[PDB]
């Protein structure tokens, strides 16, 4: 009896579940993939991610702490903004807190910024000095203007991560978004994949249930190997 | 011969969006109606494209053009049901908003190094920035955090003729928001959409979806009007 083994398959490059949704759109278009498995380091599968989860993950009600929940690292805004870092908290993995741009004065900021927050900024050292002062645990500078020694001094002994990126804030704010790591956007469960041990007789029986046009194809020990269309 | 035309087999009724639909209640649709693609038609119910996630995706993750609200005529009325604004003052000349978004972060005098004649301004509750907003003729001042504006202000814009609104939204929330106003005939698969005709053969459709290989298929009747979708086969 013929197993999906037996069948020929789409060779695919399944993303880490660290791999920011910037990245992993950049894949999927650079490839024409629709949808891509998303495994870990030993190449397991974990998940698929597709435009149907990205665009869901943008219409959808933003939880105001998604990078927290997400645990969104500052590799991943770094890229996503093209961003550098001029201090880093190191002993950091996670920002807590929910992202603000800082448009008020500086007297203001308290009232809508807290502690933990992630906080969108001019090059203003007056609004900077301040974000540094509430312990925001992000402050993104905009505009490509990093900021002065003194700044970044005040930083230093706060512990507190500063990047510059040289978008302005309207873009920036667009543009954290796909930061997101993969793995907490991804179908997870009720993905289906098929192994190359199932008879294809009984494959043809399971495609028939659901509808999806490619199935990811993993062995006997829950490997990648990977995917073949309807 | 007597042969099977698409108009015998099953299809998926839809209704389709006008063009002028914004993304956002696109999406609403879509995810209701439980579709991952819906025809696009005219006032006459001809096709003029598709909207998928896969084009959605494709604008909502392009950043570079900060010029989108003019590049795709985008309304007055999406943005307000986008941003769950209301209108103080409207400029009922003006169709087209044509210069970039930009929040409108930094101090009074400083606004006119970003921020410029025709430009969309998003802007907090400080009289003194919506005023010089005004007066640098931005073409759209929204303002942020549900702070209605003056009547003063209100009646500066008036006299000027600039378009101010207002949402409950704060800067961050109103800037990753407001492409989802986009109208869907800007984001659409337009070029190399392929339909089907009521009146096609079975036999030759089954051809063209093998070229193509696409999940499902717009349907559009003898006289042009979409009439709803067909699976592949
Ligand atoms: N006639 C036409 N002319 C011109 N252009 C056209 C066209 N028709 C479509 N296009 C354009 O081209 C794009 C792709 O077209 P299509 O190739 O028709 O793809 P699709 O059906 O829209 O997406 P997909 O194949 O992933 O849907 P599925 O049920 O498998 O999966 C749906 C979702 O479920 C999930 N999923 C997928 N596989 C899964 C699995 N094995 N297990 C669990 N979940 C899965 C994924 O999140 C996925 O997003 C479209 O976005 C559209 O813009």
């Amino acid at each position: 009896k013929l197993k999906v083994e037996d069948l020929e398959m789409d060779k695919i490059a399944p993303l880490a579940p660290e791999v920011s949704l910037k990245m992993a759109w950049n894949i999927m278009r650079d490839k024409n993939l629709k949808s891509i498995p998303v495994a870990d380091g030993n190449n397991h599968l974990l998940g698929m991610l597709s435009t149907s989860n990205i665009t869901a993950t943008y219409m959808d009600i933003w939880d105001s702490n998604i990078l927290a929940k997400s645990a969104t690292s500052l590799d991943n805004i770094l890229d996503t903004l093209s961003a550098e870092a001029q201090n880093i908290n190191e002993e950091r993995k996670v920002f807590p807190g929910k992202v603000v741009v800082a448009a008020m004065q500086a007297e203001s900021l308290k009232e809508f910024i807290s502690e933990g927050d992630i906080a969108i900024a001019g090059d203003r050292a007056e609004i900077q000095a301040e974000l540094i002062e509430l312990k925001v645990s992000l402050l993104i500078v905009t505009g490509g203007h990093t900021p002065s020694k003194e700044i970044i001094e005040l930083a230093k002994k706060n512990n507190i991560t500063v990047i510059t990126t040289p978008h302005d804030s309207f873009t920036a704010s667009r543009l954290i978004v796909q930061s997101l790591p993969v793995d907490y956007v991804m179908t997870k469960d009720n993905l289906v994949a098929v192994s190359t041990d199932d008879l294809v007789e009984d494959v043809k029986v399971t495609m028939s249930e659901t509808r999806y046009s490619n199935y990811p194809v993993i062995d006997e020990n829950n490997k990648v190997v990977g995917s073949i269309a309807r």
